[PDB]
Order: C-alpha cells, then sequence, then structure tokens
C-alpha cells in the first residue's frame, strides 16, 4: 500500500494541526477571519513540508539502495569469496544441512544475479524501489495535507464570528475524523470502528493543546492583539 | 536507524512549518504577540499530531505483524502441506537446482520455528518489532518536533515588533536549516553538503507559501483585523 499509506499518513496529519491551530485561536477571541489567515499559511505551509519531505525521504532511500547495490556487486569482484562468505552466512543462520547448502553456493558462482538478488533480499531487505512511486509519493501526501486542513477552515470561510464559526468547525472535523478514522481501518488489518474513534482522540488532545497554548500567551493582553 | 529516522522526520517538520507560519503572519502586519500566540499552538498541535501519529502507525504495524506471525503459524497446522508449498516457492523463485532444494524442505517440516522464520524473512519482510521502540518512537518525534517549532518562536518572544522579529528568524531558521540539513547528511549516505541545501530551500519554498496564503486573505483589510 504505497499509494494508501502516503494519502493516510498526509490527511493524519492535515486533520489535526489546522483544525486544532484554528480552535486554540477561536478560543482566544480573534477574528475569524485572522483565524483563516493562519489555518491557510499553516495549511500551505504544512503540505510543502509533508509534501518535499515525503519526496526527500523516497528520494534519498531510493538513491541511496542503488548506490549500495552498486557497491554490493563491485565487491564480487575484487574479493569474490568474501561476498560469497556473507552469502554463506545468510544460508547457514536458518539451520542447513552443511551436505546441502554447500552445491547452493557453487551454483550461485556461475549466475550472478539470482545470488545477490536473494542475499541482498535477504541482508538488506527489498531495496529495488519504483522510479514513478518516489514522486507519486510526495504528490498524494501534498493533496491528503491539503484536502484535510481545507475540512477545518471552510466554516470560517462562511461564519465571520469566529467563536460561532469554531463549533461547526468542532464537529465538522469530528465527523471527518470519526469518517477518516474508519477509512484507515477498512484498508487496514485493525477494526475500523478501533481506528475511528483514535483519529477523533488525537484531534480532541491536539486541539486543546493548541487552545490551553493559545490562551496562555494571550493572558495579559485585554483583547486579541 | 530507528531512532535516527524518527528525530530527523520530526525536526524537519517543525523547523519548516512554524517558521513558515511565523514569517506568513509576520509578513501580513500582524503583531509579534499574534505570531506567538498561532506559532505554539501550532507547535503544540503539532508535535501531539506527530507523535501520536507515529505511535499510532507504530503500535498498529507492531500488533499486525505479530497477529499475521500467529496468523501463518496456524495455517501450518490445518493444512501443513499448502504452508510448505508457499516457502517452496521462496526457494523455487531464485533459481535452485531441484536436486538441491528437496531435502530442504525435509529438514524444514521438523522443526517449525527456523522454517517459518526465513519464510516469513523472505515473504513478509522483517515484522518481529521491539516493543520499547514502538513507544520510544513517539517521545522522540514531538520532543525534535517542539525543539523544531521553538526555534523560530524564540526571536517573537524577545522582539515585540512582529517586522522586526520575522529578520532575526529567517537567518536563525535559515542557519538551522542549513546545520540541521548537514547534520541528515552526515548521518545518511547521501552528501551532507547537498542535504543542508535542500533543508533549506523546503524552508524558503514553504515560507513563501504560508507569506503568499497570509496576503491574499488579508487583502481587503485595511490592518491586520
Ligand atoms: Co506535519
Ligand atoms: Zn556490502
Ligand atoms: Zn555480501
Ligand atoms: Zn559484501
Ligand atoms: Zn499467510
Ligand atoms: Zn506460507
Ligand atoms: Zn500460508
Amino acid at each position: 500500500g504505497e499509494i494508501v499509506r502516503d494519502i493516510i499518513i498526509g490527511v493524519s496529519d492535515g486533520l489535526t494541526v489546522p483544525f486544532a491551530l484554528a480552535a486554540g485561536l477561536s478560543g482566544a477571541n480573534a477574528s475569524s477571519s485572522i483565524v483563516l489567515t493562519a489555518g491557510i499559511a499553516e495549511v500551505a505551509a504544512g503540505a510543502i513540508s509533508m509534501g518535499l519531505g515525503g519526496y526527500l525521504a523516497a528520494k534519498s532511500e531510493a538513491d541511496n539502495y542503488a548506490r549500495e547495490l552498486k557497491r554490493e556487486q563491485e565487491e564480487i569482484i575484487r574479493v569474490p569469496d568474501t561476498e560469497a562468505a556473507e552469502v554463506a552466512e545468510i544460508l547457514a543462520r536458518y539451520g542447513i544441512e552443511p551436505h546441502e547448502y554447500g552445491p547452493v553456493v557453487n551454483a550461485l558462482r556461475k549466475k550472478p544475479q539470482a545470488w545477490l538478488d536473494f542475499m541482498m533480499k535477504f541482508e538488506l531487505g527489498l531495496e529495488k524501489p519504483d522510479p514513478k512511486r518516489a514522486l507519486q509519493s510526495a504528490f498524494t501526501i501534498a493533496i491528503a495535507y491539503v484536502l484535510g486542513g481545507l475540512v477545518p477552515l471552510i466554516p470560517y470561510m462562511f461564519i465571520p464570528v469566529a467563536r460561532k464559526a469554531v463549533v461547526a468547525s468542532v464537529i465538522l472535523t469530528l465527523m471527518a475524523l470519526l469518517i477518516f478514522g474508519y477509512a484507515k481501518g477498512y484498508f487496514t488489518d485493525n477494526k475500523p470502528f478501533k481506528s475511528a474513534l483514535q483519529t477523533a482522540l488525537i484531534g480532541a488532545i491536539a486541539s486543546a493543546a493548541a487552545f490551553g497554548m493559545a490562551k496562555a500567551v494571550q493572558s495579559e493582553n485585554l483583547y486579541f492583539q
């Protein structure tokens, strides 16, 4: 689930922080337009950091694994037996009788591709990356982040009073958390009814955190300024 | 690099968005205290979503892989040969001569632990998770996020004028991006001089995005309100 995981980690970040930041700013008697200006500035700034962060990790792991793929094939050139010795240990660790693993290395020495592929598959994990899924990763997380952050900001666009709009945003995102919480469970091995309530509580813990932090800095101001 | 990856993905998120959100709010002639109230509300709301998001994924993957570990051992009980057939394909795909893979399954049938461990190691990846590193993951990403978001907000705490404080925050975080950009390269296979400039440009793209988004909503207001 490459593209399924990318759109899940992107919506959970964009549903919780922009909603929490909005609710916290609305709690401190800020104008609804001000709540929108910091939310959208967060949503835009958030999608780029999530997006390029998903592209930096994907493009770094894709370049490294392909370089180690080349670094390991050059090792079997200079000292072939040392590379054979490393692949022999892989077989040996899993309890193979010596009269059966011996002919395996002899066949592996003639054809390099299969021996290295399995050895690398058994030593450094599945490290051959899809070139199109590296950039597909970044566009899917940035889309899911923008979509997630837009949901808590919709009511502030139609309600110019923030203390009135935050009530529409609490129930709308709470519904969004429970819906996209049970969605992450229908496409996961866990129970979707458990993932719905968990995505709504992380939105509650974060919205409460941003609320308490918003009011502790406004503790000395008479109005929001 | 379990704990090394957790503190990298956490600082890159917390260095870019709180800085960008702050710079965008400061650009629209907002009070420096207002910039702090939305930044810290974002930093707090951001660390919880990053933290519990790292704990939800870790605790879901740890529970699922252990359940599939149990689901697969019960499969070798009802129809042992079907489970043998699945492990036989693993060997067969990598070009094994038939006179050598045959005795391997016979030895694998007597002792279940090694046969399933390798088969699972070769089929469903390395899926046995450390119990202490699942919760260690969440505390390390939340720490790195808070630390990252605090850096762009320090100057606004000592400079009550935002248009004056944003200049101190641009060079301070840009330095932070270049420092923690070359830090992610000294502990990665890529060149650290390349990762420094890349973490500073993602901070530039995001800070510019939040700036343009902050001013497009304030396009009709005479002062920031
Ligand atoms: Co984030
Ligand atoms: Zn090597
Ligand atoms: Zn080797
Ligand atoms: Zn080697
Ligand atoms: Zn199975
Ligand atoms: Zn099987
Ligand atoms: Zn099976």
